[PDB]
RNA sequence: GUAA
């Protein structure tokens, strides 16, 4: 509910992009509406926040043929994968340059 | 390996706390050798590192009950369930205390 | 463990 997402959709993945209003309750699980993805793809979760949101979101999104969970360090780290692409892999893509210009947050 | 685990088990969870050795890089997702536990329980998920080892790491135990990550402010915050358990719910546990006297790290 |  006080939290929007962004949904970049690329062929070899859709980015999600999240953001947080202040600090957030574990409570606010039961309410995150998730947003709907292309299942033909893999997806990239970002965002600043605590590791289970994270793990949460990216569980959401297992039945898809990856899911990568960003690091601006090294980019999209493979967490899970039903395609060719292995765990401990890495997808190349800088989130804070994606983003310039801005995105609307939904 | 460059990691160790420590599983603690009890009625109502099997804590899994992990540490690590240095900087972590990715490709060690391709090795790391999962600590097998009472699927009749959910599991609990802690330790230092970054969210793709955590993010990893919970799904690879989905086959559970459920799966609750470890926050130090808060709690086990659940993040995937099958039991009564329900997302964002919090099972109240202190890891630091847990792991008074020393546990082996296998 | 609020992008170790």
């Amino acid at each position: 509910a006080s939290m929007k997402f962004a949904v970049i959709d690329r062929k070899n993945f859709t980015l999600i992009h999240f953001e947080i209003e202040k600090p957030i309750k574990p409570e606010i699980l039961k309410e995150i509406e998730i947003p709907s993805v292309d299942t033909r793809k893999g997806v990239v979760i970002s965002g600043r926040g605590p590791i289970w949101l994270h793990c949460f979101l990216a569980h959401k999104y297992h039945h898809t043929p990856f899911v990568a969970v960003y690091d601006p360090r090294l980019g999209a780290v493979v967490v899970q994968s039903h395609s060719e692409l292995r765990e401990g892999d890495v997808i190349d893509v800088v989130v804070e340059e994606i983003l310039k210009g801005g995105v609307r947050h939904v």
